[PDB]
């Protein structure tokens, strides 16, 4: 649908090791009356990282949810990906900015949407394996969106999990163990993810009370790391629960900490304990 020539940059959303976003405007009149697109890339373009993310396409254009990007079409000279532009960006700058706006009842809220987003794509058997507030996106006060599909896969037919070791650099800090110490990914190490994901909003974002900073100071401040942080777990070594954050909302972020896989709750019977406390909340 999208011509390579009608693509203006306006400027870098994201950088990573293997992708990159963009703010451009699509302007095919080349009259400035296109509309603001996000324009996503491999950085660098291996063949493996190509196919996997002719795969992220396939996925990201199979969703079709109030709470997920969407997909807008494909761009090629090659390959770039074409999805909504969402205005004020990342649930994570715009938790650090807004603190002082945003109350308890609109976390929940928030939660309730990632859920809902969650539940509808292991539905389609998905599994995101990369659930963290920089990849969820806010389209508004009200509203937010999974934003990146980058790590997420279809289970196999047979199995409830899906085995995976990518090279360089994982997100560790947000991992279940037995992703950690067998490379075991499904609906419940997703949960597991959530629970990091639940944490981190009610820090507020606060620099010190990041996943990375807590249970580095937790292990002592290379590939040491990863072997410190699964005996921790093990032990049941676990994030604190952040300043102001409820009994009952850390309840939930400790059950979802399970070390036996099968005794986390489903995304279901999150968004109906998070929708009970909401409630609770108001009425
Ligand atoms: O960011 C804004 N809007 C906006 N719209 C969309 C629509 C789709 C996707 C994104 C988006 C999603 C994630 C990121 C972070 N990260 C960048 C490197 S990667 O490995 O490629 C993917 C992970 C960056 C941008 N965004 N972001 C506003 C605040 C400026």
């Amino acid at each position: 649908q999208f011509e390579e020539r009608h693509l203006k940059f306006l400027q870098q959303l994201g950088k990573g090791n293997f992708g990159s976003v963009e703010m451009c405007r699509y302007d095919p009149l080349q009259d400035n009356t296109g509309e603001v697109v996000a324009v996503k890339k491999l950085q660098h373009s291996t063949e493996e990282h190509l196919r996997d993310f002719e795969r992220e396409i396939e996925i990201l254009k199979s969703l079709q949810h109030d709470n997920i990007v969407k997909y807008k079409g494909v761009c090629y000279s090659n390959l770039k990906l074409i999805m909504e532009y969402l205005p004020y960006g990342s649930l994570r700058d715009y938790l650090q900015k807004h603190k002082e706006r945003i109350d308890h009842i609109k976390l929940l809220q928030y939660t309730s949407q990632i859920c809902k987003g969650m539940e509808y794509l292991g539905t389609k058997r998905y599994i995101h394996r990369d659930l963290a507030t920089r990849n969820i996106l806010v389209e508004n006060e009200n509203r937010v969106k999974i934003g990146d599909f980058g790590l997420t896969k279809v289970l196999p037919q047979d199995k409830e999990y899906y085995k995976v070791k990518e090279p360089g650099e994982s997100p560790i800090f947000w991992y279940a163990p037995e992703s950690l110490t067998e490379s075991k990914f499904s609906v419940a190490s997703d949960v597991w993810s959530f629970g990091v994901v639940l944490y981190e909003l009610f820090t507020y974002i606060e620099k010190s009370k990041s996943p990375p900073a807590e249970f580095m100071r937790m292990i002592g401040n290379g590939q040491m790391i990863v072997f410190h942080l699964i005996e921790l777990l093990k032990n049941n070594g676990r994030l604190p629960r952040p300043d102001g954050c409820p009994d009952e909302i850390y309840m939930i972020m400790t059950e979802c900490w399970n070390n036996n896989v099968n005794q986390r709750p489903s995304f279901r019977d999150l968004a109906l304990r998070v929708d009970q406390i909401r409630d609770q909340m108001a009425g």
